[PDB]
This record gives C-alpha cells, sequence and structure tokens, in this order.
C-alpha cells in the first residue's frame, strides 16, 4: 500500500479532556476516503456525560490525513504515514475562552485502521456565553493557510473559525496549530490553502450523548493566476 | 451605463498619512477593469519622500469595485456604484505595530475615473523590525472571508496577512475591515470569500518614490461541495 | 525652575482627529503641579461637535510631565524639559475598534507653559456599542507598567484599561505606547509602575460640547519589599 | 484560626501537565503565612524531568489564600476556607504559545495545612524561543486588577506579565483568570489590585528536577487619593 493508505479505511477515536473542571472522555469509530479528503466521524460521550458545553467546540480536533492534495502541492501529511503524525493547537475565542487541543495520528496498515487519541482542555467560557447555553450549531467552511516552517520540517496553520449560532448569530474562534510529522520528512510543501466543510448531525438518545461529524478537505494554491 | 462602471476605466488616487510622526503624501492613477477584478496603481510620494518606512504597509489602501463577483454572490460594491462605498481597516502586526486606513471611493461616471481618497495612520515600528529596515518585498495571495452585518446593511472583512521578506521569512498582519455603501443597499450577500493578489514593482528614481501596485480578486464561495 | 517647568502652570492643548470618518477638531486650556504630577485640562470641540462617539475615549491623549516621580526613580519626563517629548500609542478595544493617538509635548519657559498637540484615529467602533450609544462614564484608576529600551533611549508603555459604562459594565482597551524625550537622555530610568486616576466631568451646554478632565498620576517600584 | 487558617501553615502541591506532548508531573511541599500573603513552595519534579521547557512558565500554578487584604477591601478566597476555591486562567505569550492552567485548593483544617492540586497544559512553543531554550530567570513583579463578577459571585483577574530573560529580554504573557468560591459567597469584595512578586531559586541535582518559589502578595486599592 502506498504510505498504508486504501480509499475506504476505518478509524478508532479516544479524547480525554476536561473544560472548565468538567472531565470528560469521548470514543468513537469512522470510515473515509484520504485520497477524496472525506471523512465520517461517530462519537459518543463515555465519561462525564452529558457535556455542560456544546459540543460543537470539539469538532476539529477529530486528522489531515483526510486533505485532498493536488499533485503540484507537496502532502506532508501522507508523506508521514504509516507512522503518522501530531499536531497541537490553540482555541482562543472572541468572548475570552481559550482551549488547547493535541492530537497524535497513527496508521494501523494490517488493520486498515487510523487510530487518534486526542487531549482537549479548555477555560473560561461565560456562563451567558453560546457555548454554556448551547447556541451553537455548526462551524462556517473556512479556508485555512498552511505555512512551512523550513528549518525544523513542521508547518503552521492559521484560520479564522466562525461557530454559526441559532439566533443567526456568529462566533469567532482563531485557531493556531502546529503539525509535525513523526518521520523526517524528506520534501517540504510551500505555502497552501487548505478549505474545510465539517458537519454535525446530533445522534443522542436517552442513553448516550453522541454525534456525527462529516468533513470534507481540499488543498490549493492562489485561485489567481 | 450599469452602475455607471465599464471595463476599462481609470482612476485618481489621493492618500494623506503620518507614520510613527513621519507626515506624507501620495498622489497616482490607475487603470483596470472593475469586472474582472483587475487594476494598475501607479502611485508617487509627493510629500514626505524618502518614507523611512517599508511602502508595502500602505499597499491594500489602494477599492472593493475590482473585484469579480460571479452572479450567485451579491456584488454589495457595484451596487454602490456610481455613488460608491468607503471603508475602514486596523493593521496589527505581530511585533505590536499597528496602522488604521480609512478610503472612499466615488465613480465620476462623465470621466469613465474612480476618484479614491485615503487615510493612513501608523504607530510603534521597531527600529529593528522589518518594515524600518525595508526588509520587505510583497504580500502573499490571501483569502480574505466577507460577512454581513444585516441589521446595519454593511459587510466586516477578516483576513490574516502575510508580507514576505528578503531573507525568507514572513510578517503577520491581522486586517479587520468594515465596508459601507454610500447608498442605502437593497440586496445584502450571503458571506463569502475574496482571494487577493497584490504586487509592488519599484519605479523610483533619483527624483521621485514611486511604484506600481496590481492586484487581482476574485469573489468566492466554499470550495467544497 | 528646574527644567524650565513650576509648580503652578497653564497648559494649551489641539487635537485634530478623525473617527470612522467623523473629523473633529478640540481646544482646551489647562492648570497643574507637574511636580505633584495633578492636572486640570479644560476642553472644548470647536469642530465635529457633538460628538458621534463617547468622548471618554479621547481621555488620555492630554502628558507625562504630570507624573510625581519619587527620588529613586529616574523622571525622563521631565528631564527632557523644556524640549519636550513625543508620544505613539494604540490600544484595540475588545469589540474590534482600534484608535492611535500621538502627542506633541513642549514647554515653552517664557510663558510658564506647556503647548501640548495631538491627532487621534479611529476606526470599526460598532453602531449599537458603547462608544456610539455614547453611554461611558469613565476609566477606571490604573497601574502602567514603563519599561525602558536602552538600546533606543526610549520608554514602553503597558496598561489594560477598563471604560466603565452607564449600564454597570466595563468595556477593556489595551493601551501599548512608546516614549520618546526630544532631548537625548543622558540617563534611563529602571522599569517602574505609574498609577494614574483620570476623571471626566461633562461641562456642555446649548453652544458647545465641552468638559473638564482631572488627572492624578504617580510614580513607584513594588509594593512588595 | 479563622476560616480554619492560621499564620504558620503547611501545603502539599501536585501538579500533573503535559506541554506540547511532553508529560510530567511535579510533587512539593510548602509553607506560609496567608495572612501576611507570604509563601515558600518546594517543588520536585518527578516525572518527566528534566523538564524540556523552561518551568517558570508553571510558577504562577502553585494561591490567593497566600494574599495580604487590608480590612477594607473584602477578602474573596480567605472567605471560602477552609472549603477553598478553584480557579481557570489562560494566557497567550507574545510568540503565540498558549497554556490553560487550573487548581484546587482545599484546607485541611484538621492538619493545619492546604491541599493543592493542579493541571497545566500548554501548546506551540517554538523550539528556538526561550521557554524551550530554557533562557528564562523569573517573572519581573505585577500588578493585578481583580473585578468582581456580582451575578456569578466570581471574579475575574488580569495581569500583564514578563518572563524576564538570562540574554536581557523580556516576554509577555497576558494571564486571564476566573476565580471561584467552592463555598458561596456572602459578601464580594469591589475591584481592587493584588501586587506580586515570585521569585524561582533553582535547587536541581545529579538526580532530581526541583527547585523553590517564593510568594509575596498584597491586595490594594489605587495609590492616588
Amino acid at each position: 500500500s502506498a504510505h498504508g493508505l486504501t480509499d475506504d479505511m476505518t478509524m478508532h477515536f479516544r479524547m480525554e479532556g476536561c473544560v472548565d473542571g468538567h472531565k470528560f472522555v469521548i470514543e468513537g469509530n469512522g470510515n473515509g476516503n484520504p485520497f477524496k479528503g472525506k471523512q465520517f466521524i461517530n462519537l459518543c460521550v463515555i465519561e462525564g456525560g452529558p457535556l455542560p458545553f456544546s459540543e460543537d467546540i470539539l469538532s476539529a480536533a477529530f486528522n489531515r490525513l483526510f486533505t485532498e492534495y493536488p499533485e503540484g502541492i507537496v502532502d506532508y501529511f501522507k508523506n508521514s504515514c504509516p507512522a503518522g503524525y501530531t499536531w497541537h493547537r490553540s482555541f482562543r475565542f472572541e468572548d475570552g475562552a481559550v482551549c488547547i487541543c493535541s492530537a497524535d495520528i497513527t496508521v494501523n496498515v494490517r488493520e486498515n485502521c487510523i487510530y487518534h487519541e486526542s487531549t482537549f482542555y479548555g477555560v473560561n467560557f461565560p456562563a451567558d456565553g453560546p457555548v454554556m447555553k448551547k447556541m451553537t450549531t455548526n462551524w462556517e467552511p473556512s479556508c485555512e493557510k498552511i505555512i512551512p516552517i523550513n528549518s525544523q520540517k513542521i508547518l503552521k496553520g492559521d484560520v479564522s473559525m466562525y461557530l454559526l449560532l441559532k439566533d443567526g448569530g456568529r462566533y469567532r474562534c482563531q485557531f493556531d496549530t502546529i503539525y509535525k510529522a513523526k518521520t523526517e520528512p524528506k520534501e517540504m510543501p510551500d505555502w497552501h490553502f487548505i478549505q474545510h466543510k465539517l458537519n454535525r448531525e446530533d445522534r443522542s438518545d436517552a442513553k448516550n450523548q453522541k454525534w456525527q461529524l462529516i468533513e470534507h478537505a481540499i488543498a490549493s494554491r492562489s485561485a489567481l493566476p
């Protein structure tokens, strides 16, 4: 297999976190096509549910392997497979709340499964804010800028994000991320953009808090000639 | 003429500004095709030259009429013509320097000329920073998010910008802008992106500090289906 | 009169500015004792009045000469008298509005007075925010950190400010300032604090928008032994 | 022993954290007089040592009980003793690194001691920055602003911090904290300042990374009459 990836893989997730003192554990699975940058993620709160904060704050913690890259842009993430990569991000919300998340991605070639482990921590969500009042519905499609740090062979991501609200409003978050291959890269990409679409569908029931996330991402260069 | 615009117009510019106490006046002219979002700008420092700061900090102050919009996205700027529009922006650089700029755009239909008047103010550029050491070469292509403020019938722009440096480095700037039509809008667009390419070519000589700016901009929605 | 200053002086003030396109000019006078860091400032809007934005945003633009300095901390400001000094400041309000201001202080020993000239520019105050709704009452007492920049013989100021609102809230501003002596410093101070008290008393009437500002400022080191 | 506190107490500390994927655990003890806001904290890295990042980033995670409060300002922290209180904080370093920390303070009246439990997480410290190069020496004395949030009976802390570097520079951090009594407040304080002095004395050896922290903190109102 090239880098051990196939166009129909499974995923396994485990996230441990704490927001304003509330601890939780989430587990899930999923399926996706890394070559088309599309994935389906099924999550369930196994500890700490029901969450007192909007689950949308956690969505972007659940894998750049799921990015459709054109041949003209180096694909740092798939080149890091099957060992995988790690990433660290800060979430700065406009009302002062701050979150930080980190994850480790590994490909289990024999199982055709991607193992994802993450940690998510957040503080100072206001009691009257949209996250504690569960006023959010989904993140708006975005355009992230990816920049190479050639001296360390790592990438930096910059994306101004917006969580859409039930009353028609919007809530801004600045995502600053560092992406690090586990394998020393033999090539580094030039800067580029990654456009993303991420959607959440609640699937909770009387017994468990659960939902599905669907992400589609594609890398590109400037649209201007 | 529709909104008084044609595909081969001229422009007239006048900017008055002050950066860290250094006053200056710039005048220029240009030509462009608003329907293809392309423009050529010729500037000359008529007061305060030679500028002690990199002229690249001023480039984005020189007109969303020059944006190619698809029929599926409301074109707030051309709809504001010929009266025009005004805009206000803050420039926050990573080393603490801050700039603010404002402009007024008007179309002179009989002259087939767009009149642009602007003001630019900046403070606290470090003496050892890339702007005072004139280490910049050009802004990197970007993707700006445009958001409607329906209750005020104005638009908000958000774009993380990067000035490229002569040693291969980059210098970040966050642009926050408010766009306001002079004519009450009869329609408002939905959110969208505006991709931009802006280039500078020095054309100074022993008598004057002068340069040419070339901008190309196109509006779009998410690339993901 | 040390450095051309006395303990009973007068001041002349002139401010020219523009906020979101609204131009204005303020004229005023004042009296105070720089040795006790205490001053009385009488201002009047003679152009652009009545201001469409809260006049409290302009209050800290009206002179570190008025700072009680103890024997043990170097007084950077009085030391440059009577030539004076210049300063440049920026601050970003929590709702995204950004202002930049600069001033020029000159001591007129012949008339035992101070001439103060400043410019104030600001952008993107939300129509529904406290500044445009003119819902402010006063700045809360603060503690600014002053840090020396030895290789340039200039000073950096850092103070987190809070504008109290008629409705009980607090509106935050971050003040970042650079202070520069017009006469080259032979001595530089080490870091220190500058506590300030600034109050606004409205004195408007049918003819003019006008008010009085009262500032009391004292320099100090840490309160802990 | 008012609120179960004495003027000669001991403390037990335990911190679990992770910075950019590096996990660690610190164990320690201490002594101090909460009435004089003075404490001695002895810490040891028992897991993850030696730390690859500067241990100074962790120092303010180790108790407002240790704050000299004058008669005229309400002491929110001692008032919740002996149950204790909890706090949540974030700060973004000037180079983009972001940390979040939380602690739990409990008074053990039976043994006249304090139990402190905390967690510290941080991300995106640049490999070439002062934290990863372990080039820091100490935090500079500060002045934190404490503001009440009456409808929630909690407090907000705002302090601009500066980590001094071995090479002479200063590395800035913005601390945003929310303070919460575990026992419901019957009285709330009005805004006030809290000046702090925090020093680190390295005590490492061939076996362990360890040090002593000494904090002195005093509450006050404005220095101006």
